[PDB]
């Protein structure tokens, strides 16, 4: 019995990313795993880091320092419930997968709040407690990302070059650094330019992929793996 | 007669981040300058990218594909228009805030995501160095947690080069501009007081020759070369 989060950045259901998310939630449930999908856009969640992230009064309310005020607030139950309600799906998930559009090189920004808002000091990191000994070590990570660029573009020698560059803040700066053991990332290359049965065969290719998720090997989320 | 934006992204001011900014108003207001602040924060700006943000003038919704045409029809809303205002008018984009997750904070990702868009910031064909906000500088001051010798190939967070790449390359270089070197202030957290000062010191030295300063060559090589 295996727990799934799936983090969900997209405005539109019809979407390429919704029929992605779509196929892994049927995938998944269909498996038997427990499935739950945070729909950012649909929650309108809160993506900046402000004081409102702290209930009840600040440790220092004359200078505010977000960081210090947010741990202080996780050790003593007071962060805002929208956060809590996203490190208890974290918490319980055995795997985490991230499903979002590209936007310049990185994650929308609704997605970076989530980022920025739930992996609070205390929960996904602490010192000592980050890299391989963060405190979500154990669980897996996957971040399933489309692209307006072809694959050709993002090549050692293209303009954009490897997709593997940009994939280092969110894979190592990020989720290795909270401890998750990061899976193979899923790139759905150019869905807006590709044909439509190329298309069928990127959805295809990610529902088989999800059958035998649970058997997978970790990528070794080291800089060489990112910059060769 | 120059035109700085410094887009602005902490909480406090009375942070480190808000004496480098401070820091930037009074030497270059100093200079002569002309001299605008996008404080996000305080503005309370949008970072989601949503259906709002085109204001008039379907079925499936595809924000790229929407904000583009809208952008053509001057229909975006209003805090976008307003951002690119500033942006068009500016010879200098400094960008001031603290590293959050190896990138820019949420709030500051969505004046990215928001305000560079497609007619705007870049057109296809028309990015890289054909983007559209060619003959402009922007430059990254940015400040961390992280120490410098963590910031290393052999540090546990490998050269901080690395995670320049996507906002040095892939959105500013990307829309046309040329990139100043970036300005870090490491672990300002961790240093002593003199130490701080210091770096604070080095920020006001260096803004005093900014205009003499010739931009990075862009490129895979300098991020990733040795
Ligand atoms: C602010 C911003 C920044 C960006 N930055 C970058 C960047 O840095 N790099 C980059 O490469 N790109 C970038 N892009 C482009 C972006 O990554 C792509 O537009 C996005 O990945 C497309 O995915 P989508 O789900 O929106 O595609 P959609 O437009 O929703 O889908 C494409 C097509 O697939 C169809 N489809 C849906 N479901 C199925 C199905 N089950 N079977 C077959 N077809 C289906 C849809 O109907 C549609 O016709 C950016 C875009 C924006 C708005
Ligand atoms: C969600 C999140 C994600 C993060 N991710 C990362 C990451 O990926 N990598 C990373 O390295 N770090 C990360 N950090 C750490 C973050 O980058 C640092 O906390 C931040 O850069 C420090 O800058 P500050 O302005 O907030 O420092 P402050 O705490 O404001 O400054 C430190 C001290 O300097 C003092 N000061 C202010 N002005 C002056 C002056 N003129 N002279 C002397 N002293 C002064 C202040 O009073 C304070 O005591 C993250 C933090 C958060 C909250
Ligand atoms: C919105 C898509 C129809 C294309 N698109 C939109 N924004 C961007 C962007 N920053 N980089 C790109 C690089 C290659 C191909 C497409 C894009 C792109
Ligand atoms: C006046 C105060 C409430 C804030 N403040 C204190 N010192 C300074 C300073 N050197 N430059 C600034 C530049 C712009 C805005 C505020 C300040 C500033
Ligand atoms: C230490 C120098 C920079 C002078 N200075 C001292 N305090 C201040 C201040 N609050 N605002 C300023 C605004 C413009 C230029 C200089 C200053 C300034
Ligand atoms: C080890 C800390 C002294 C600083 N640090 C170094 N790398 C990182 C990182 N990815 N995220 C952080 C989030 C909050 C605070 C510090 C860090 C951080
Ligand atoms: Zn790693
Ligand atoms: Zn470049």
């Amino acid at each position: 019995g295996k727990k799934v989060l799936i983090v969900y950045a997209h405005q539109e259901p019809k979407s390429f990313n919704g029929s992605l998310k779509n196929v892994a939630v049927d995938e998944l449930s269909r498996q038997g795993c427990t499935v739950t999908v945070s729909d950012l856009y649909a929650m309108n969640l809160e993506p900046r880091a402000t004081d409102k992230d702290i209930t009840g009064t600040l440790s220092n309310p004359e200078v505010f320092n977000y960081g210090v005020e947010t741990h202080e607030a996780y050790k003593q139950r007071s962060l805002a419930s929208d956060i809590t309600d996203e490190q208890k799906k974290v918490r319980e998930a055995d795997l985490v997968i991230f499903q979002f559009p590209l936007y310049w090189f990185s994650v929308p920004a609704i997605l970076k709040g989530w980022m920025d808002r739930v992996l609070c000091q205390g929960f996904a990191f602490d010192i000592p407690g980050f890299y391989d000994s963060g405190l979500l070590q154990g669980k897996l990570a996957l971040l399933s990302v489309t692209t307006g660029g072809t694959a050709e573009m993002y090549t050692k020698t293209g303009v954009n070059g490897d997709s593997r560059y940009f994939l280092w803040p969110l894979q190592h700066g990020t989720l290795h650094f909270c401890g998750f053991k990061v899976l193979a990332p899923q790139i759905s290359f150019a869905p807006e330019i590709a044909s439509e049965e190329e298309r069928k065969g990127m959805v295809a290719a990610w529902s088989q992929r999800l059958q035998t998720i649970w058997k997978e090997e970790p990528i070794p989320c080291t800089a060489h793996w990112h910059f060769g």
